[PDB]
């Protein structure tokens, strides 16, 4: 709905008026009510991707964290996303961290957040998704799949049981599930990425998933940090292949603060997202793709705000990409912008479609 107006006039006006959390809440409300122009960009056949046992009309999804509670799914498809991921959802409802807990860094086109898994909980989200389950079944059939991202409660003793509960409750409503072991905002969570902990956790998750009826049986992906050692990455790749994990989401936000950040709020605690994350995420995709021999589908995420950003991740090995932070600066028009630029670049670089470009850098 006109990039130039939103990017230069409307979005800076919303930014100037509202604190970032209030802006987020308003964005979810507006989106869920369908108060957005229905996006005019028609997805061309060259954007279609077949992966994770599904057809994706285009490879650009909304990352987890925007719609934590499954309130705005239909409005997100209307915005032009090829797939929607909701969550993270925790088993019991929980408030998350005290405010303020989200910070804009406009000079860096970055955000820092420390939400800490504010979640309505499995029960509430389950009912919300059940109320539109058949509509989603038709959307998925039409190439618009739904992912559900699972987290764990702050005070839970048994992390694996939290994730298992999510698989049992929301697995039947999802095209894919995400085991989020990479939030920087829940104490101890990232240690679940370690080899032995990950293996134990994912064995249980996969056992639970395999016990679901065939038509309600989702793909299972693991979402990983951009801050892992080489050893961590080798270990993850090994466990993923040992267990037959269906895919990886690469990456969550970073606890690093790259040299050069200008924002006044750069030293706030939390995960950093947006442009300063972009190439760190792209390099993690590149490494994970090589470690899995290109055989494990990757959803690439972190700092995507253009067609070039999307294509760099795809050529590095991503089958699909997501964005979030760019929406907070450019607004809804960024979605069509990314898709139009991606298509133009695929054509310029001689690819027949997205599928041909996946991992292309590794064959160079
Ligand atoms: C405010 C905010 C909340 C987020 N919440 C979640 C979450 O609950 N679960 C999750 O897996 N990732 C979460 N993320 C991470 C995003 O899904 C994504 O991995 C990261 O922000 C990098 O993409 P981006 O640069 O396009 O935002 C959140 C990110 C932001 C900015
Ligand atoms: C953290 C976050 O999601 C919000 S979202 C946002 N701005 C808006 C504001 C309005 C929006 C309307 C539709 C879609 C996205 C929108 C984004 N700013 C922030 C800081
Ligand atoms: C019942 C447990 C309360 C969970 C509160 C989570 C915040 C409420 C709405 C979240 C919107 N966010 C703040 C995610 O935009
Ligand atoms: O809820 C959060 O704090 C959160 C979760 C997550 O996975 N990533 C993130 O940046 N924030």
């Amino acid at each position: 709905g006109d990039e130039r107006f939103y990017a230069e006039h409307l979005m800076p006006t919303l930014q100037g008026l509202l604190d970032p959390e209030s802006a987020h809440r308003l964005a979810v409300r507006f989106t869920s009510l369908g108060l957005l122009p229905r996006a005019r960009f028609q997805d061309s056949d060259m954007l279609e991707v077949r992966v994770l046992g599904h057809k994706f009309r285009n490879p650009v999804g909304i990352a987890a964290g925007f719609d934590k509670h499954g309130e705005a799914v239909d409005g997100l498809y209307k915005m032009g996303f090829g797939f929607v991921e909701i969550g993270s959802v925790t088993p019991k409802p929980q408030e998350g961290n005290p405010r303020p807990r989200v910070f804009r860094l406009p000079e860096d086109q970055a955000v820092i957040n420390r939400y800490g898994f504010n979640s309505h909980g499995l029960s509430v989200v389950e009912h919300r998704l059940r109320a539109r389950q058949q509509k989603q079944a038709k959307l998925t059939e039409d190439g618009l799949p739904l992912g559900v991202n699972l987290g764990k409660n702050k005070t839970s003793v048994d992390a694996a049981e939290d994730y298992a509960e999510g698989v049992r409750v929301l697995g039947p409503l999802a095209d894919y599930l995400v085991v989020n072991v990479s939030s920087p905002n829940t104490a101890g969570l990232r240690s679940l990425q370690g080899k032995a902990e990950l293996r134990r956790l994912l064995t249980k998750v996969l056992q639970e998933r395999d016990g679901l009826r065939r038509v309600h049986r989702p793909a299972v992906l693991v979402k990983i940090a951009p801050d892992l050692t080489s050893q961590d990455k080798e270990d993850i790749a090994s466990v993923v292949k040992e267990l037959g994990i269906d895919g990886l989401i690469v990456t969550n936000t970073t606890v690093s603060r790259p040299a050069g950040l200008q924002g006044a709020l750069r030293s706030e605690t939390g995960g950093l997202s947006g442009k300063p994350l972009r190439d760190l995420s792209t390099q993690t995709i590149r490494e994970m793709y090589a470690l899995t021999q290109g055989r494990v589908p990757i959803i690439g995420v972190g700092g995507v705000s253009s067609g070039q950003d999307a294509l760099e991740k795809i050529r590095a090995g991503a089958s699909l990409v997501q964005l979030y932070t760019a929406l907070t600066f450019w607004g809804p028009p960024v979605v069509g912008k990314v898709k139009r630029e991606l298509e133009a670049l695929l054509k310029e670089q001689g690819f027949g479609g997205v599928t041909d470009a996946i991992g292309a850098d590794h064959r160079r």
